Formats: C-alpha cells, structure tokens, sequence
C-alpha cells in the first residue's frame, strides 16, 4: 500500500502478484499490474484493456536489460523512457516488499518453532527443549543469502538418518503416517494465511498438499529428496528464500500430536527441527545428533 514515485500502488489482497495503481496515468496507462519473479528475474504484466497488455521484463533486476512486449496491442507504442520511468521505481518498491516480508516471516516463524520447542520440550526433556530454541533463533536471524542448496541439505540431513539410534518402529511410522493425513491443506492454508501478509502465497493450498503427501511418502521410504526438493522448488518459482522456509516451519509445526506416543513425538521433533537446520546452519545439525540419545528411547 506504498507510494511509487507519483502514483500509490495496492497490492490485491484478493490475488497474490498483483497490484492496484491509485493512477493509471503513471502505470502506462493500467490500472493492474502482475508481477512475477522465476529464478531472479521479474516481469511485469500491465493490463491495459481487456485481453491487451504490455510485458515488461527485468532480467536479474538489472533495468538495463529491461524488455518490453506489446501483447495484443492496438495503437501506438509507448515511449521507452515513459516504460523505464515507472519500472525503475516498482522494481525498487518490489525489492523493499520482499525484504520487508522476508524478515517479517522468520520473526513468526521463529516464533512457531520456539513455542513448539516449550511444548514438545514438556513430554521430550529439555535438552530438546534447548535445541529447538536455538534453531528458532538460527530461523530469527537468517538472511536469504545463504539458505542452502537441496544437495548440500539433503547430506546434512543423512547425518541424523544415518544416526543409528534414530529409529522407527511400525507402530510409530504409522501413527505419524495417520497424523499427515488427518491433514486438511485447505484449513491448514487458511490457519498459515492468517499468520500475516507475509504468508500469503501463490498456491498455499497446493503447497501444503505436497508438503503432506512427501511428507507421508518420506516416513514410508526414506526418501526425503522430494520435501526438500518441493521447498527449493518453491523458492526457484517465486517466494523468498526466508518466507519459504518460514511457510514450510509453520506447516511443519502444525501437525497433530494427538494420537501419537511419546515416542512418535520424539521423531516428529527431531524430524522437524533437522529438516529446517538442514536448509540453514549445517553446525546446528550436530547438536541434534548429540541429543538423539536422550530424545530417542
């Protein structure tokens, strides 16, 4: 709801990646505008009449290598300057918006993963109690920068697989297994969308779902590539590095406890907190390890 330049742009709260121009005579003549950013590069969609429009297309943000398109255009071409003009602010505006979600994000995240910590932390002990307030702070502190690539997760997250008293019998994947899919994405989107602004992302729902259907097929295979494939996919499609991790903390801490042992618990609680120190800090994944003694049986 800032102000670009002349004019004030609205983001629709209606539809994510789109925004309301106060003054049409400055957003080339559109009064919607869709913004979108696939692996680093932004486009912007004005939509001048019905089914007509202009591309615009900022490759790395990199306004001197902007493009315009003229889709479906009937008349005159706008003038280059007037295009640059508005993009150079909304292209700044954009930047600022994310920056300011991101943090916004991991504070409630961080949150989410501390409170899980002092109720877990009530049936687990407290050195899981101890770990999981560290890895919310890691959350808390965290710049996009430096998440972590799947390869270089998927090794760290091995380490605790690897670690031969993280077990689980039957009895207690099963339950784990039911609890994922007592799961309602639907609730669950609305439950995680009204955490913030922040939160609110292209497709929740979907990803949500995808987020319990891997989640299910990792406890029933070992393979967990897929999860943490999805979240890495999420971020080349769009969302913030921070917000992503954020959306997928929330998801994770949302699963029901109910109907599970204390055992069951113990996994759950370190399954969570390895998949999110696998995309952050490598070193918080030892201190895990050290305390799956204590958790696990």
């Amino acid at each position: 709801s800032a102000k670009v330049g002349e004019i004030t742009i609205t983001p629709d709260n209606s539809k994510p990646g789109r925004y309301i121009s106060s003054n049409p005579e400055y957003s080339l003549l559109a009064k919607l505008i869709d913004a979108e950013s696939i692996k680093g590069t932004e486009v912007y969609t004005f939509h001048t009449r019905k089914g007509q429009y202009v591309k615009v297309t900022v490759p790395d943000s990199n306004i001197d290598k902007m493009r315009v398109d003229y889709v479906n255009w009937k008349g005159p071409k706008y003038n280059n300057k007037l295009v640059k003009r508005f993009v150079s602010q909304f292209l700044l505006f954009r930047k600022e918006e994310k920056e300011k979600n991101e943090k916004e994000a991991l504070l409630k995240a961080s949150e989410l993963v501390s409170g899980m910590g002092d109720k877990l932390g009530e049936y687990l002990g407290v050195k899981y109690k101890n770990v999981a307030k560290e890895v919310a702070n890691d959350i808390k502190n965290f710049h996009g920068r430096n998440i972590r690539s799947y390869n270089e997760a998927m090794a760290s997250l091995n380490k605790v697989l690897a670690n031969p008293k993280m077990k689980v019998n039957k009895s207690d994947k099963d339950a784990i297994v039911n609890a994922w899919k007592q799961v309602n994405a639907k609730d669950m989107a609305n439950k995680i969308g009204n955490l913030g602004k922040a939160f609110k992302v292209a497709d929740l729902a979907i990803k949500v779902e995808k987020i319990r259907e891997k989640s299910i097929e990792g406890y029933n295979t070992g393979n967990w590539g897929p999860l943490l494939l999805e979240v890495e996919s999420w971020i080349i499609g769009g969302v913030v590095a921070g917000v992503a991790i954020s959306l997928f903390g929330a998801v994770l801490s949302f699963l029901p406890i109910s109907g599970l042992a204390v055992t069951a618990l113990g996994v759950i609680g370190i399954m969570t907190i390895s998949y999110l120190s696998s995309f952050i800090d490598a070193n918080r994944v030892s201190n895990i390890n050290n305390i799956i003694s204590s958790v696990i049986r």
